[PDB]
């Protein structure tokens, strides 16, 4: 396998992608440590994993995926590690470089969290979970409406703190999108001062019904 934590990827909407977007696609295969574009390189960003395994699961899973029209080419970087280097802002004012290592996001922080993470392929459905626990279809549109990204075609909440459920889109494509934008989404919580971290993984389910 991979001879290193680092990942490279190509083909990446340089006008929709920031450090956050690519976190929340590659948080699905292993623990995100940094994520950096280069002004050399358009469209390519660096994404350092917690290590070799987690640069394999997401070579195997994401590479030759489409997202925006753009084909990602997934492949094994030739450096051992990302250094700060020379950062600059990106369009929307967020950093070029952004480090991950101390995210409450990341979802194999020990082996035990690491196994709960059900590793399969994109699907055209998205999981849902710790949605808040009154969570509505239209609830989904409206934040898919503000972030400017495809509605789901349809939603389906699970009986039961928090809600889960399912997000079907058309395509693989729409999903992995909207994965990119919706993935930890801070969700309104009246009961209490935090929003709900909306989180997102993809599903074996055939459809969101």
């Amino acid at each position: 396998g991979a001879d290193s934590p680092v990942l490279m990827v190509y083909g990446l909407d340089q006008s929709k992608m920031n450090c956050d977007r690519v976190f929340n696609v590659f948080c699905l295969y292993g623990n995100v440590e940094k994520v950096k574009f280069m002004k050399s390189k358009p469209g390519a960003a660096m994404v350092e994993m917690a290590d070799g395994y987690a640069v394999d699961r997401a070579i195997t899973h994401l590479n030759n995926n489409f997202m925006f029209g753009q084909k990602m080419n997934v492949c094994v970087s030739k450096q051992p590690a990302i250094m700060p280097g020379q950062s600059y802002g990106l369009e929307d004012g967020s950093c070029s470089y952004k480090d991950f290592s101390e995210s409450r996001n990341n979802r194999f922080s020990t082996p035990e969290q690491a196994a709960k993470n059900r590793i399969q392929h994109p699907s055209n459905v998205l999981h849902f979970f710790n949605a808040p626990l009154e969570v509505t279809e239209e609830n989904f549109f409206e934040i898919c409406d503000e972030l400017g990204v495809k509605r789901p075609t349809s939603v389906k909440v699970f009986s039961g703190r928090s809600s889960s459920g399912l997000l079907e889109w058309d395509s693989k494509s729409d999903a992995l999108e909207t994965l990119g934008f919706l993935n930890h989404y801070q969700m309104k919580n009246p009961n209490g001062p935090y929003p709900y971290t909306l989180k997102l993984c993809f599903s074996t389910a055939q459809h969101a019904s």
